């Protein structure tokens, strides 16, 4: 643990290019637990975040490792893994894609936070299931349950001791943060972004999006987000197989709960009777909620196409699965 962190800042940090992060194709899959720190530290740099807000290295490290520690090994895939992912592809959208000179350094700050912060403390199990089974979450927290918890986890996280990375900033700069922080955290529960879609979506088909509007950014950060959230889904194919069965263990997890603490029957997403049933669940996925976002995001920018092509090519392959 405190070697953990003597590890960590005394280790070389590789390139952005050695390390593989600026590819919209990128796997976790190999890399230990310290590379994963590595890797984050290196997206922190080249995004100039330590340049510009005096981050010390060892109060970076500590924080990271936090984080990390913060996530639940135990759960089949809302884990440090996700959240380390879905920074890398925020890493990549702002680099590869070309976001990065469309925002200011503060939202890309935000945005790295929120990424790597976004799922903290999570159970494996939803805001449904949380509601229903009456959980403590549910009394302290009335809509976005596990959102707003993950919020205040990373809010306790930047504000304990030693790991305070946002301490160079002014007043002013903090509050602004957290507030992006906060939005960019709510905005990956997924019934906010299906609430908001439309707006987003008629925005781009009539060709009236415009970041200068403080409005309209504050919704791409969002649709961003989503976007980052569920990016397994355009990986190669052996790697979003792999990720599915992950997330089909997490929710065969809740059927249980369902079964037993709410005695009510599982929705097929959810039973594990119909394990059967994987495919064709994916395929629905693909089309109702990711195609569509993807396809929209490539309008914001022509290169993060790989993205909607990583998409395309899942769903090909799924759909094949499900004739078998
Ligand atoms: C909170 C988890 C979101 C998520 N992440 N990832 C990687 C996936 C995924 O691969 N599949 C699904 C998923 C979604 C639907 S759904 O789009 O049909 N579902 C319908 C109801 N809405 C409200 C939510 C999504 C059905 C099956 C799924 O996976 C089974 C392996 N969700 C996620
Ligand atoms: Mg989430
Ligand atoms: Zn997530």
């Amino acid at each position: 643990e405190t070697r953990e962190l003597q590890s960590l800042a005394a280790a070389v940090v590789p390139s952005a290019q050695t390390l593989k992060i600026t590819d919209f194709s990128f796997s976790d899959f190999e890399l230990s637990d310290l590379e994963t720190a590595l890797c984050t530290i290196r997206m922190f740099t080249d995004l100039n975040l330590v340049q510009n807000f005096q981050m010390k290295h060892e109060v970076l490290c500590r924080w990271i490792l936090s984080v990390k520690k913060n996530y639940r090994k135990n759960v089949a895939y809302h884990n440090w893994r996700h959240a380390f992912n879905t920074a890398q592809c925020m890493f990549a959208a702002l680099k590869a894609g070309k976001i990065q000179n469309k925002l200011t350094d503060l939202e890309i700050l935000a945005l790295l936070i929120a990424a790597l912060s976004h799922d903290l403390d999570h159970r494996g199990v939803n805001n449904s299931y949380i509601q229903r089974s009456e959980h403590p979450l549910a009394q302290l927290y009335c809509h976005s349950i596990m959102e707003h918890h993950h919020f205040d986890q990373c809010l306790m996280i930047l504000n304990s001791p030693g790991n305070q990375i946002l301490s160079g900033l002014s007043i002013e700069e903090y509050k602004t943060t957290l507030k992006i922080i906060k939005q960019a955290i709510l905005a990956t529960d997924l019934a906010l972004y299906i609430k908001r879609r439309g707006e987003f979506f008629e925005l781009i088909r009539k060709n009236q999006f415009n970041l200068e509007d403080p409005h309209q950014k504050e919704l791409f950060l969002a649709m961003l987000m989503t976007a980052c959230d569920l990016s397994a889904i355009t990986k190669p194919w052996p790697i979003q197989q792999r990720i599915a069965e992950l997330v089909a263990t997490e929710f065969w997890e809740q059927g249980d709960l369902e079964r037993t603490v709410l005695q009510q029957q599982p929705i097929p997403m959810m039973d594990r009777n119909k394990r059967d049933e994987l495919p064709k669940l994916q395929v629905g996925f693909i089309d109702f909620v990711c195609t569509q976002l993807y396809e929209a995001l490539t309008h914001v920018s022509e290169d993060c196409f790989p993205l909607l092509d990583g998409c395309r090519k899942n769903r090909q392959k799924w759909q094949a699965l499900a004739e078998q």
